[PDB]
């Protein structure tokens, strides 16, 4: 239920944590280079996500915009963020176990390591330079590397009908980051941890 969010990047990021219809803990917070933010996530949180946001500007009330991962213009995120967003995904206390993964299904913006701080399982990582190697048609002018579903809005890329295969675009993400989901029906890279494990999300783990 504790997630330590550490920014090893050389640039500032604004962390965000949500399960889609509500914030987790405060939902969001600035993290300058090297800073750590420990949040509490309620047990049994299903479909929670943590991500980084880049190039944000927020007013005194906490309203503004980010070039990647913006969540309705709020500093304290109440909903998921606009792609591209490397995603740390987690569902806790599901019939006795935690389940974690990293997903590039909504694009890539910041490299990420997602690891337990307690025993019983391994971590996952996507720390390759996906933005620098991004295919031209996936490059997001605002920053990051978009997934093909946000770029092209096709049943095949978005897996709308629950039937879809890998694509030239999903194989790029999978080549650079095998341990992260590259498309909806990707062979699962989910890691089963003991129920009520604790975690650490490190941006730019290097």
């Amino acid at each position: 239920a504790t997630f330590e969010i550490v920014n090893r990047c050389s640039y500032t990021v604004w962390a965000a944590a949500s399960k889609g219809d509500a914030a987790l803990d405060a939902g969001g917070r600035q993290l300058n280079s090297g800073e750590s933010w420990t949040i509490n996530v309620e047990p049994g949180t299903n479909g929670g996500k943590i991500w980084a946001r880049t190039d944000c500007y927020f007013d005194d009330s906490g309203s503004g915009i980010c070039k990647t991962g913006d969540c309705g213009g709020l500093l304290r995120c109440k909903r998921f963020g606009r792609p591209p967003t490397t995603l740390a995904e987690f569902s806790l206390n599901q019939y006795g176990k935690d389940y974690i993964d990293i997903s590039n299904i909504k694009g890539f913006n910041v490299p990420m390591d997602f690891s337990p701080t307690t025993r019983g399982c391994r971590g996952v990582r996507c720390a390759a330079d996906i933005v620098g190697q991004c295919p031209a048609k996936l490059k997001a002018p605002g920053g990051g590397c978009n997934d093909a579903c946000t770029v092209f809005q096709t049943s095949e890329y978005c897996c709308t009908t629950g039937k879809c295969g890998p694509t030239e675009y999903s194989r790029f993400f999978k080549r650079l980051c095998p341990d992260a989901f590259s498309y909806v029906l990707d062979k699962p890279t989910t890691v089963t941890c003991p129920g009520s494990s604790n975690y650490r999300v490190t941006f730019c783990p290097t």
